[PDB]
């Protein structure tokens, strides 16, 4: 076939959109920071930390981000897990789109050298005021794009818009983001769950109950394969790849979740609906959510349909 | 203080031992051969795969699914050291004797990229190795490789994660080398580094509970419902040992795979998973059991015999084994 | 400043006009292949040329370029050193631009690890015709984008178009062409002269008294430098970055020149003339030739204004 | 099947029953020049010019001095960059004497053109405290030399007793690759290399032999002409290729300007382990006896049948 990159990709669905411009060059400005971010998470250059010559990565990462976005003339407001409050773009290099991002998603536990990402949401400003955090406070339905880069055993972005999910591997060779998965949809019912079950005295009734189900069978079907990594890109990925259950559901650390709905659970969410997956609160869809904070926190259980619905049949069975 | 390179480190200390330099070399063509399988795993290239010069069918064997690359690489590298005699590896049924012209004294046995089943998912790979030393006087033979633990020369793993690192432990104790991808060198980043002697995270398949022995139910109970009043500890499991057995010696805590039903003597290879392991682990103050026996002491009867493992924090295991030695009759 | 990228500036270019997105596509896919080329140059992959799993450089970057500009969908002729036809493009993959590139200039010595480049020049079927190979016979004052990618001690990609000449330096850490000259424009005067001197018996009378006043000078004035790499991208870069004179001048083996107009001295010209600098074969400006053929050679002196502008005045006393 | 200079090093070492000490220094060295290439193809590049917000010649030194320090197997170091003999803390003291070029060439970097990194190692004449005239050693005594071209590709050429071997970088996996072994030069080339922008300071020798080269006397082939500006290219290609490399006494410059120690030398060694010639008009480069660090010589190197012809014409005029 003829090699389709990401750069072909973005200007294509753009060309055949008859649209301005803005939105590709956000994600091609985004996909450079994306590079540079995958470089520095691979350790280029550590020999110089180290005493080559005789003599972060968060914030770096963050810094890439922010940059790379500002820089796009297609930005008004930017809101990261890093900054506490929203960033106004400078009015002389501001566009139409309000992006929520997460720079280096699982950093916590970057010393184990564990699957790092990237995971962010693209919204327009909807509203006529000058731009401001309430423009970024839009529920998931009004993403006009999502999706994360993991930097994992390599490096891959994964795009969702309305035309499907796209899945490009980057070579680090070129610094190309080769497209070799068109289209993917999820597994309709998969085989793996993933959650942290130490929380397991914290866990919720439903939670509990669904845990056991797959663990111990009720219908003599095959108990299900546990993995969760402790990043969610990379157990979401698995997730989408593979089929199954992600659920980070209230404990007592975190009654509400930990994962905040902006910037890790909305983005993650529409990838999942994209490609024909679910992803619910417990309550609502976290697509339905409307937020009253930038850094709210929000329950996550997402992937194959069935899956989430099984699930959901048992929060019900114990609920309103 | 100053800086270290893999190669400048295996080149000193085989000075340092006055030796013959077959050890030295074996490692160093080792650390080529991590270079390059990192090289492929980070999917350099893969835009000729796709027609960026218009030409894909069967090219330069780069259609090889990356778990044969690497035992390629691994395979030829080492034949290629003049240090290697019997070569064991997870894709190879029966060992390989290394042809006279290229024979050296040492036994690797190896797992060229443990975790590769699920590689689709972009998951943390690795490659496990084990170094003995022909201790037979007969023809080289597969039996010289069902040598114990303990006869362990060198053991090791390179991780592919978000970045690449070979953790290469010795008599001189486990040192920790980061792949600067810029230069192609592993640069000294930990040094004689050693575990934790309690951890606060546990890493097993939770998904196999229906067929747990009551010890493994009752450690794991433990640490989700602790009987200290103490905090409960945290749940990671990525599902490639190489990656599991690192955050282990990182963050502390305890990797399990136990059996019963399916793989019933284990899942996880003694001589090129369980031993590799065990030795990073013992040589860093850690512990890795069967529940029984010190994985260590277990002499195998074939090369790809299964084995339980526990390994980790040494308070850990002991609390395992306690457990396990109430149950055991 | 804030930072820019080849794919952004000419994403920002493009976004200029309505545009048809047919010239952004055509100059992200010639970065792309270029990119490719560099790696392969720099010699990415020999490992396995010689045993790590125990299991052409000029003839790949023709193929690179060929495969990438042809799946823009935006080419319909291209012209090529390595062809001796130009290539019409597939009807389906078929767009309104004729490019004239040379694949990997210099690759006859780069068994001794000299510069090399990739040389390019982007014209428009300006014919309602069926595409032909008459359609790269537009002269260079046509030239809608030119432009080259040296291949040195490190790899950039020169741009040149009516905005003028911007130099991008591509980090191989990121796989990024990083802007790091915006409007370039040359030296007035330099100090260096670039040329084949072994040439000297075959010399027009010209040439031979401006390197005359050049090695011995008549202002009582500092003799000028000799560099001449034998790589024109490499000369030609170092003539716009440090100023000077660059000349292929005719010969016996060589009497119309050596360098080939369509793909070598237009798209350099191009480059010298918006960078406020000069080209010319001695009688005419090179873009304003008109090319009978697709391998024309033409006779090449470029570079500092003045330096052209004094060897015009010998060349008018001769 | 492949062999890597890490092999080459610990074999040919093994070959020589040494300590291992210059396997180490040459294992450094090496990765000094790693490093330096990525630099000098300026990885990062991105960082500087504010991707996140918010040299080369005194990398290129600071990489080689502290990886030869750290290697325990160097106890004077002299560079082109210190105007002193660096004299090795006790401690990481050891048995070798490295003279080095760090970025040969980088005068003219913000071109782009081939840069290097020449190297000469002797072993210490002391058996007391080491000194500078450790460094002040004829190139007869030279154990190893060499230099590394950051060109289109990144090669070390490793000049010893057992000849002349020549690497290829792979980027990919950070390995020098052994692509041609025992390499030997040539008996006669066609390619001339001098800055002929010194014609009215040249010596009437100079003068002759480049008038024999441009008018053959013989009615043979006219040569060619090569001046990158970079001793490291020119000497390559006159390596790989044939011909002759000059730098010859100017009355501007009697003693050349090239530095005998960790320029002239170096190229000397390898040009005479190749079966080339490497001459200063009067003597072998590699007899001249070292007064000064920083001491420039003349010249004259290449395939031995054409620094031959240029030393009849210096006879002539002497
Ligand atoms: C999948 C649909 C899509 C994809 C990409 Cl990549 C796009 N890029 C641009 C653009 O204008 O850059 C547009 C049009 C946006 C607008 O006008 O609503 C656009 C639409
Ligand atoms: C830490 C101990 C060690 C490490 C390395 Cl890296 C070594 N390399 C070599 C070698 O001979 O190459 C030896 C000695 C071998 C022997 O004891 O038989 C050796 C010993
Ligand atoms: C020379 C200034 C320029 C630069 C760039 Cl980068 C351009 N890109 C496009 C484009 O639409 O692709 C055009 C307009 C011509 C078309 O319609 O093809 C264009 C013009
Ligand atoms: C081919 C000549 C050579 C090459 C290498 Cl690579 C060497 N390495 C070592 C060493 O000390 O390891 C020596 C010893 C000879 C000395 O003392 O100069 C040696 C000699
Ligand atoms: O450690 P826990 O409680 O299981 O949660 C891990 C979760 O926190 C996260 O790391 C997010 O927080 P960080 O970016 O600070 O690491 C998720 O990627 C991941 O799902
Ligand atoms: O899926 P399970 O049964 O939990 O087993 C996971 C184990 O299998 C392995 O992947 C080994 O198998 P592969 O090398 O074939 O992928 C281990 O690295 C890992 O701990
Ligand atoms: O060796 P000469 O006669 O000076 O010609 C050199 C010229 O030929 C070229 O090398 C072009 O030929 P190639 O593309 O075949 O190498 C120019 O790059 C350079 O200016
Ligand atoms: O420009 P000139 O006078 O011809 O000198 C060029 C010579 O100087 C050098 O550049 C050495 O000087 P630098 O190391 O300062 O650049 C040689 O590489 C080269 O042979």
């Amino acid at each position: 076939t003829d090699v389709n990159t990401l750069t072909r990709f973005v200007m294509e669905e753009g060309r055949k959109a008859r649209g301005t411009g803005e939105l590709t060059q956000l994600l091609n400005s985004l996909c450079t920071a994306v590079k540079a971010i995958s470089s520095a998470v691979r350790k280029a250059g550590i020999a110089h930390l180290y005493g080559i010559a005789g003599s972060k990565l968060d914030v770096l990462s963050n810094d890439l981000v922010m940059n790379m976005l500002k820089s796009s003339f297609a930005t008004c407001v930017l809101v990261s897990e890093e900054d506490k409050h929203a960033i106004i773009v400078e009015p002389e290099k501001r566009g139409k789109y309000v992006v929520c991002f997460d720079p280096l998603d699982g950093s916590s536990n970057i010393d184990c050298l564990v699957s790092v990402g990237t995971i962010f949401g693209i919204y327009r400003k909807k509203s006529t005021d000058e731009p401001s955090e309430k423009d970024a406070l839009q529920p998931g339905r009004n993403l006009v794009a999502a999706g994360y880069a993991l930097y994992g055993s390599a490096t891959m972005l994964v795009l969702a818009m309305d035309c499907g999910v796209n899945c490009f591997m980057l070579d680090p060779a070129i610094g190309e983001f080769i497209l070799v998965d068109k289209d993917v949809k999820i597994k309709k019912k998969g085989k793996i769950y993933s959650l942290n079950e130490g929380y397991a005295r914290d866990f919720d009734p439903a939670v509990t109950e669904y845990i056991q189900r797959k663990k111990f069978p009720p219908d003599n079907s095959a108990p299900y394969g546990a993995r969760y990594v402790g990043s969610m890109v990379a157990d979401v990925h698995r997730t989408l790849v593979y089929g199954g259950i992600f659920l980070y559901p209230a404990n007592k650390k975190s009654p509400n979740g930990k994962l905040r709905l902006l910037y890790e659970c909305n983005p993650m969410a529409y990838v999942m609906e994209k490609a024909g997956g679910m992803a619910t609160t417990g309550k609502e869809a976290v697509l339905d959510v409307i937020p009253t904070d930038i850094h709210q926190r929000a329950p996550v259980i997402l992937g194959s349909p069935d899956d989430v619905l099984e699930f959901l049949k048992v929060y019900e069975k114990h609920s309103a």
